[PDB]
Order: structure tokens, then sequence, then C-alpha cells
């Protein structure tokens, strides 16, 4: 059929009590052996202060944050909790709208053309692609000047300038994090902000509903972002990410009033595996929605991706291929659907 290019919105399965999740949801034997379970953090979880950061120790917090994990909760970040609680309160009231008013933004334009920006899910590029148990909001909020307000939603009406207050903040503890790695990797801060130069920057929103079968879907396939790192903010997290390390998968939850920093595909690369970027999923359950709101930060395209050079000494050579921008981009949004990880064919 056309039927499996318009994928349905699977807050309004939830609330219609769907006995079982659809076909089009449920995983494969192979991939849900796991049980979907995952153990508990060895160490205790990966935390560093920002208003310590500056401090030796805690750069050292962050050096194995990164090294071993790929990721940290952020703590005293200095945004403020009323600012935090009222973007993912505003979030929740646009997931509350009725179905016909949330449908004027959503990512199938007429309600057939797919593009990313938008609500919805992701690209359905088979009709055998397994579809997830999720919905999400996803906006550019980088460069303001190619913002597309016309899929911003107007009610709340607070939504568009709480983003935008939000969004200017994360930018700030963004701009405080390059400046401690660009330390740990001995490299000058120029490297990091002459690619983070009018980046894109996006925001995405995530609807994760109850699920009648949570040992059958996933809130969130098995992924890596392709960003240079992610701010990710979680609405009360019960539970439900889960990360991977060495292959084990680990649950982690973002404390309330915290930021969950992980580094994505794009930061690997440039800092020649220095530092991984960290595979994660989200997983279901059966009681409660679940909500997070991901600010993503992406490098511009001037300069091509590549292992920096400053870090290609006579000790320690290249270990990913050199590649461009364009056909980065394009390997991190086909392989995003499928199994196999797109940084690794850059290895060497
Ligand atoms: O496919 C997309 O646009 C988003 C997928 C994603 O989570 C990522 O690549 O970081
Ligand atoms: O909602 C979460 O905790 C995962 C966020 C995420 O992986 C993403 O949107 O890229
Ligand atoms: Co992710």
């Amino acid at each position: 059929d056309e039927s499996w290019r318009t994928p349905a919105i699977v807050q309004e399965l939830a609330a219609a009590g769907v006995e079982e999740p659809p076909s089009r949801y449920v995983l494969g034997e192979k991939d849900r052996s796991d049980e979907l379970v995952a153990a508990e953090l060895p160490e205790p979880i990966p935390v560093v202060d920002l208003s310590r950061l500056a401090g030796a120790d805690e750069a050292a917090k962050l050096r194995a944050a990164l090294q071993n994990w790929g990721f940290f909760l952020l703590t005293n970040h200095g945004v403020e909790t009323s600012l935090m609680d009222d973007v993912l309160n505003l979030a929740r009231e646009f997931f509350n709208q009725p179905i016909e008013r949330k449908r004027k933004f959503s990512n199938l334009i007429d309600g057939k053309n797919f593009q990313v920006e938008g609500y919805g899910t992701d690209r359905v590029v088979t009709q055998d692609q397994i579809l997830d148990w999720s919905d999400r909001l996803f906006l550019r909020v980088e460069p303001k000047e190619e913002r597309n307000l016309a899929f911003w939603p107007d009610h709340p009406e607070s939504f568009r300038d709480v983003l935008n207050e939000y969004a200017s903040r994360t930018k700030r503890i963004r701009d405080d994090i390059v400046q401690a790695m660009s330390k740990l990797l001995g490299l000058d801060e120029d490297y990091f902000f002459d690619r983070l130069n009018k980046a894109p920057a996006f925001a995405r929103f995530n609807y994760y509903p109850p699920c009648p079968r949570p040992d059958l879907v996933f809130g969130v396939r098995p992924h890596s972002d392709g960003s240079l790192f992610t701010i990710l903010l979680v609405d009360e997290d019960v539970g439900g990410l889960q990360i991977q390390r060495d292959g084990k998968w680990y649950n982690v939850q973002v404390t309330p009033n915290t930021l969950l920093i992980n580094l994505g595909d794009t930061m690997e690369v440039l800092c020649n595996g220095i530092f991984r970027s960290p595979v994660h999923r989200v997983v279901t359950n059966a009681e409660r929605e679940r909500i997070s709101l991901a600010m993503l930060y992406s490098v511009n395209d001037e300069k091509d991706i590549g292992p920096a050079a400053g870090l290609l000494d006579e000790n320690r050579p290249a270990r990913y291929r050199k590649v461009s921008v364009g056909e980065f981009r394009a390997g991190i949004f086909g392989k995003f659907s499928r199994r196999e990880r797109y940084i690794d064919s850059l290895k060497i």
C-alpha cells in the first residue's frame, strides 16, 4: 500500500486503549531477546559539577566520564528550575491538544510529503521498517534566521518564547562544555567554535506514550546521535533511557533538575576516538508516559569532518577517514533506521 508512508500518531493509539501494539511496532525476536532489561550502572553515574568545572578535580571527573561512558549528568548548571519545568510543561500542553490541531504542525506536508521538521515520527524508508513507540516535535532553533515558525506551536502561546529562552541558556552551557573539553584534548577552543559558528541546532521534544507490551517495542530504537553532542532534559524521569557500554546495556536516570550531556558521532570523529559516542535507546512501560527534550548541536558545512590535526602527532595517527560534511550528514540520516552504525564505516 501507500498506508505505510503515513504512520499513526502513537499517543492516540495509547489513548484509544489499543489492546496490543500493532505489528508495525513489534520488534523481531532477535532484537528483543534482551528482555529489553538493562543492568544498573556499575560505577556511580558520571556526574560533573559545572560551577566547579574550572577546578582540576572536576575536569578529571569530566575526562573519566567522556572516555569511559561518553556521557555525564550535569549539576549546578545555572538554568533555573522554573525554566526547565516550564519548557516541559508547555511541551506536555502541546502533546495534549486535540489531534486535529496538532496535525496542522505535521511533518507530513499536506499529509503526504515527508520532511524532518514538524510533529510526527522519523522517516519511514521501507514498508517493513519497524516503527518506534513514540512521537516527536522536531524544530530548528539555530540559526535564528532559518527558523520556520509555521511549525512552532501557537498553543500554548508561551511555547515560542520559552523555547527561545531555553535554547539560549543551553547554548551557554554548550560553550562551557567545549571549553573544558578543549582543555582535556589540548586543542584551542577556537577549533570547535569555528565549526560551531552559525551551525544548525535542533530541539527534539519526545513523547513516549505507555505501551501495553513494553517488551515488544522501543520508545526510540538504539542509536548514537550524529551531532557534536546533545543536552537532554527529562520530566520526572522514572526510567526508560538505557545506554550501551562495550555491548552491555545500563539503565540511566536523568534525575530531576539536571541535564544529561552525551557526545555525538561528529565529536568522536573529530577527537579521533579519544572519546566515544554512546549508543542509547528508550524502553517504554505499561503505566506512564515519558517526555524529554534533546537540544542537538551539529557542526557547520565549512570544514570537512575528520580527526583534528592537532591530535594527530607521531604517536597517535588518524583512526578515522576524513569525510565531507554532506556525505557524513547523509550517512547519519540514512543509517538511523538501520542496524549498522554509520560511524563504523569511517574507521580505519
Ligand atoms: O533522524 C533524525 O532526524 C533524528 C535521529 C536521531 O536521533 C539522530 O540522528 O541523532
Ligand atoms: O528521551 C530520551 O531520553 C532519549 C533522547 C534521544 O535519544 C534523542 O532524542 O536523540
Ligand atoms: Co539520541
